[PDB]
């Protein structure tokens, strides 16, 4: 019934973009999706794919303990934990304020460590779990006026080795993709509203190799691999999904 | 029938090892497969699959020209090359032979270049390629007594960035796989005549997170994934088959 | 005279260790230090330096203000700053408590942001100003059982590049240290009550191509040298002082 | 009398630019510099500085014994080697020619090699030796249409790694930096012949953080500090010179 048929697979962040491609992913190939959001929409994606749907506040670390206890409930395992749900604050460390900050740590960096932990304590009961961390190029690189993001991204990628390391007893392997500029909702309502929409997708293209920007789909394929058995021998690794971007100036 | 059915596959140092774990993989999903090698014994491996053989010293750029056009013609057309043959000549700087360095950066850095802009040629004709070349954590780090090696992977990492950039306008992907200690039987041979062989391979495996060695076949489904169109924005990356050697100490 | 004659440095832990050395060295070539710590015999250092000592919890962000507007007073200016202190919470994901690992976020990460922002308004009166933040190979790198130090080291590289971006506008220079093992009273404390001392120094003597530990001096050379004008095209770097750790396994 | 007082140092490439900008640092320093080129005006360098000249072509491994045993003669001793000197030779991996991609490996990589094998076995003698090795940004990333410069200068990044783990033992420290662009005689003709100059300029400044061109002087002040005994526990470390460009994008 496909790849991940019968498994438990967790995915937060899933109402629209990467995480909505994700949990889509999984489902056809045969996975039991548990996807949360804060957005309510989410519920019609799970309807959609046959999964369900938790609205979860990750900020709050009783709605996470409540999130992963619930799923486990729902799902009758867990196999698969995909940390996706990111927000960013603007501004360099000049503008931006203390709790907004604090806010983007909790959120991208705090919420991924507190959910593996919980996660990974159902990933013991059956044979082996994975878990992938959607960070972006952000985090092994700056942009201006995004302190915030810059900051957990960095922090995410070097949770993704010591989560590697500490989990790997339990056989649990834990990776992340660091994904290009990926053309979801978000980004293409930020071209729109640019004063140049053409021009500014050109440039963004232009920043890529392939001279594109990247699919949610595309984003997910390379999250199935590394959540899947193909990939028994890969932990710890840190997975460009950028078209070229970080290969090049 | 399968993911690469009726794509012509070229695959250097297919006789042993991870070469023929990956000439293997590729057959499975419907590959016409081409391999190459030194070894005389890479004939049993093209028949065992339903394959194309040529004896090739990759050393000598006729022999480069010669594998490309036989293997071209053999398949009727290319579509993916593997780059996976490489040779170590032991010693520091102090203690190397400069024509023994010269020839491990022939085969391990030239050969792989020289290899692709033939097959690019090739692959132009029919739908889009991908080129995957076999790195080495010896290609992002240094051992003692490895000069040659540790230098032809370190250009080998950045030609596969070079070719990703250059080959993208041909609708080319170019990605390397960076493995750690994978269970070949050169490794095994290594292993064996060691003097107190078993605390040497627990010494190995200790270096890794998922505390084994690798196998062949672990590579080769990085090498297939990265092949594939799964992985269609996925270009200028080096990724790490090396169960978390690269990410501790 | 000497290099940094007349100008205002801020030193954070600057009571024992790498900080202590820091100050020491800054001093020598003609700094006005300002050091903070929450340990009293802080008090000692900046009598024996000939500078000001500050009693500071950079948990409080206000306890951070206060340290910048009372150490640009006492100094009459602010050219460089410090982000030397740092805190540790042992455990992996699994056993480490949520109040611990936000406390070693807030002080590792938020108050390298916070105290960048303070210090960097007061360096726009003056010429050109810089700041040095002092990481850990375990930034880079992942060891077991210490997920809080991982990930907040993992934030503070990638802070680093982000100011780096932000500040180089106002003529402020932001780099980082990676430091291997180096030989502090903290270090030794460590080595002293483990069971074979000589066996633990040993270990970690041979991850360093040196097989030594390094010097709390030999840190604040590269410092010195990273917030001089001799780096003056050297900004957004994460350079390491490990003895070659990072280069080898 | 200052701080490589009596040292004698080598220097490739250094009648012009960075090459020209090191020596220059060394003899201000109180160094017995020797340096090699192609070009006859080093006489005029060597001259400037109180210094040795060779006429040297490091393609020719007979013409590097030469230099390094007459160099050794000249100044009586040798503590320290620059790798300074770079060849490229235009072209993708389609477009470059095999000959030249040969040649450019051969002084890029070969060279460095050997030389640095050749220097350390004088480096015995007296006390502690260092090796710097000058890349560029295009050794740890690629651009368009440099397939040779980008591969040799990956592998002169991990040759860097692997001299300094063989050589620690010798105590000799090898470190490499890595310029962004520098406004070397070469690049401002580069600039001036372009059709629209000013342009030209401002798209290279604006890839840096600091939003301008390095000075040769700036690269060498990070070359002696990598050379000297400030820098006693950095070894294996490619440290950037590139006013933040490998920061972001």
């Amino acid at each position: 019934m496909g790849l991940f048929a019968g498994k438990g697979v967790l995915v937060t962040g899933g109402a629209r973009g990467i995480g909505r491609a994700i949990a889509q992913a999984f489902a056809r190939e045969g996975a039991l999706v548990a996807l949360c959001d804060l957005r309510p929409e989410g519920k019609e994606v799970a309807e959609a794919i046959g999964g369900a749907f938790f609205q979860v506040d990750l900020e709050d670390e009783r709605e996470r303990v409540r999130f992963v206890e619930e799923a486990a409930y729902a799902l009758g395992r867990v196999d698969v934990l995909v940390n996706n749900a990111a927000i960013a604050a603007p501004g360099s460390a000049l503008t931006v304020r203390l709790p907004e900050w604090r806010r983007v740590l909790e959120v991208n960096l705090t919420a991924p460590m507190h959910l593996s932990a919980l996660a990974a304590r159902e990933m013991r009961k059956p044979g082996p779990g994975a878990i992938v961390n959607v960070a972006s190029y952000l985090g092994l690189f700056a942009e201006q006026e995004n302190a915030a993001y810059n900051a957990s991204k960095g922090g995410l990628v070097n949770l993704t080795r010591s989560l590697a390391l500490d989990l790997a007893p339990l056989r649990i392997r834990v990776n992340a993709v660091a994904p290009g500029f990926i053309a979801t909702e978000a980004l293409l309502e930020l071209i729109a509203l640019s004063p140049d929409p053409e021009r500014t997708r050109r440039d963004m293209e232009d920043l890529h190799a392939l001279r594109r920007l990247g699919k949610p789909e595309e984003v997910a394929e390379a999250v199935l691999f590394l959540a899947s058995e193909k990939a028994s021998f890969i932990t710890g690794a840190i997975l460009p999904v950028d078209g070229g971007l970080t290969a090049s100036f």
